[PDB]
């Protein structure tokens, strides 16, 4: 009933107001082991498992299951973890079972073209799919976003999100944005470990330094440079968190601002940069590698948080116009 109902990707006609994708007659918000599956629709409750990997699917996820595949081998000791094979053949005894030798997860996909080799839920990337989420749906300061296709965000808008569907735990992300214009200087970047409208992280780079114009709720200063935030939200979408993702610091019951460029380097009008993120929600590592070409712009170095185990990625834009973004990409890190 609940998992059938509940998700917004088994029944999209209903309403999600944190866009978390349970349906709001569902929605308690109770997430023990913080993965982004409220306790009653994860598959592990106390651990974490973001991506829900269920590969026998017996209600138990693959983080929570001492045999993901059922086959009575139990993983430590399944040559082929994923794909039944009682026998453990192994025709050439290099640890890896006949069964599975080409591809692990069984999706059809091989091993080396897997983005995900170990997920039969992921083979390739979708970002042809989009969420669109305002992030000040209340406050009008200025002009929600406009998307259209390059993916580009055409206005001097509120803040705002562009979610794809993967759910990932360890996961590489790359992408390239364009700002198509010398017109203004504010904020481009993109998310990861999208659970909600009012829990993710966040990465923006804003071209030169400036206060944000309405003092209300909070003052916010936002400097020019790449910036690491996350966000956890206890008003969701509107005018509190819309000051708290501008400032470049801490903004209570709002935004933390874990890491920002010491130097205030902004990016530069009419270039193309290549983000590469990469995230391990088992230790909390974080690291964001910003790039002109071959060249280095930006290096976050190892940041630690455990706020969030994981969850979707994302692209975000805070008033900005003519922000196209292109060529993205992913790929799993787990185990
Ligand atoms: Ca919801
Ligand atoms: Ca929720
Ligand atoms: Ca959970
Ligand atoms: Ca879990
Ligand atoms: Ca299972
Ligand atoms: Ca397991
Ligand atoms: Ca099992
Ligand atoms: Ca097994
Ligand atoms: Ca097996
Ligand atoms: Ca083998
Ligand atoms: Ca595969
Ligand atoms: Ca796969
Ligand atoms: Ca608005
Ligand atoms: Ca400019
Ligand atoms: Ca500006
Ligand atoms: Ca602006």
């Amino acid at each position: 009933a609940l998992a059938d109902n509940c998700p917004l990707e088994h029944n999209p006609d209903q309403l999600d107001s944190d866009s978390d994708r349970i349906g709001d007659t569902c929605d308690n918000n109770q997430d023990i082991d913080e993965d982004g599956h409220q306790n009653n629709l994860d598959n592990c409750p106390y651990v974490p498992n973001a991506n829900q990997a269920d590969h026998d699917k017996d209600g138990k996820g693959d983080a929570c299951d001492h045999d993901d595949d059922n086959d009575g081998i139990p993983d430590d000791k399944d040559n082929c973890r994923l794909v039944p094979n009682p026998d453990q053949k192994d025709s050439d005894g290099d640890g890896r079972g006949d069964a599975c030798k080409d591809d692990f997860d069984h999706d059809s996909v091989p091993d080396i073209d897997d983005i995900c080799p170990e997920n039969v839920d992921i083979s390739e990337t979708d970002f042809r799919r989009f969420q669109m989420i305002p992030l000040d749906p209340k406050g009008t300061s200025q002009n929600d976003p406009n998307w259209v296709v390059e993916l580009v965000q055409t206005v001097n808008s509120d803040p705002g999100l562009a979610v794809g569907y993967d759910e990932f735990n360890a996961v590489d992300f790359s992408g390239t944005f364009f700002i198509n214009t010398e017109r203004d200087d504010d904020y481009a970047g993109f998310v990861f470990g999208y659970q909600s409208s009012s829990r993710f992280y966040v990465v923006m780079w804003k071209q030169v330094t400036q206060s944000y114009w309405d003092t209300n709720p909070t003052r916010a200063q936002g400097y020019s440079g790449l910036s690491v935030k996350v966000v956890k939200s206890t008003t969701g979408p509107g005018e509190h968190l819309r000051n708290a993702l501008w400032h470049t610091g801490n903004t209570p019951g709002q935004v933390r601002t874990l890491w920002h460029d010491p130097r205030h380097i902004g990016w530069k009008d009419f270039t193309a940069y290549r983000w590469r993120l990469s995230h391990r929600p088992k230790t909390g590592f974080i690291r964001v590698v910003m790039y002109e070409g071959k060249k280095i712009m930006a290096d976050s170095g190892p940041i630690y948080d455990k706020t969030y185990a994981g969850g979707r990625l994302g692209l975000f834009v805070f008033s900005q116009e003519m922000v196209f973004f292109s060529d993205l990409k992913y790929e799993c890190r787990d185990p």
